[PDB]
């Protein structure tokens, strides 16, 4: 069993698969950084509770888009919504607001996730995010815009291990690269997360595919 609820890991567990409308393609930093990719760093503050710090390398390895993450979580309360596993097994729609970071050659994002709690309350998870390109080539630095997310969480009836099946759709809104041309079809995805929350160590491996033409992610994650 994971030491934390699966919904608290969703945002950490590949924004290059967002479906940017034709008129917004010049604002897609994520695909423009490919194939060498980018580093995504977050601090996630669970209000009235602990925090995650995450660092992810997102790049192509051959034909596979890989998301390799290190997560460190501290200061979570025994009694709280996270360690108490009081979060509902679902995920609300959210808008992720992206701004260019000109000092670095990348972007920042901010958003606050609302996790439904089983007693009817809401657990906030405030996200601060920064992305920096790995490669030396030019990248697309966007005007202000946002990504609109939709998520459904489910379970595989066949799966014995602790796991999460996820289907998501993501489109850009609020308002061109050769890297974009790497996403014209279905792309296999591999996610690897090494985690430590409050001293409890765990790993997650995910496999699936992304289809940026429709903004679709289909992934199954398994914990160890």
């Amino acid at each position: 069993k994971l030491p934390v609820p699966w919904p608290t890991l969703v945002t950490t567990l590949v924004q290059c698969f967002s479906r940017y409308p034709d008129h917004m393609k010049r604002h897609d930093f994520f695909k423009s950084a490919m194939p060498e990719g980018y580093v995504q760093e977050r601090t996630i503050s669970f209000k009235d509770d602990g925090k995650y710090k995450t660092r992810a390398v997102v790049k192509f390895e051959g034909d596979t888009l890989v998301n390799r993450i290190e997560l460190k979580g501290t200061d979570f309360k025994e009694d709280g919504n996270i360690l108490g596993h009081k979060l509902e097994y679902n995920f609300n729609s959210h808008n992720v607001y992206i701004t260019a970071d000109k000092q670095k050659n990348g972007i920042k994002a901010n958003f606050t996730v609302r996790h439904n709690v089983e007693d009817g309350s809401v657990q906030l998870a405030d996200h601060y995010q920064q992305n920096t390109p790995i490669g030396d080539g030019p990248v697309l630095l966007p005007d202000n815009h946002y990504l609109s997310y939709q998520t459904v969480l489910s379970k595989d009836p066949n799966e014995k291990r602790d796991h999460m099946v996820l289907l998501e759709f993501v489109t850009a809104a609020g308002i061109a690269s050769q890297g974009e041309e790497l996403f014209t079809g279905v792309v296999p995805i591999l996610v690897e997360l090494d985690g430590d929350v409050n001293g409890h160590k765990f790993s997650v491996r995910g496999e699936g595919e992304g289809d940026a033409t429709i903004g679709k992610l289909t992934l199954k994650f398994i914990s160890t």
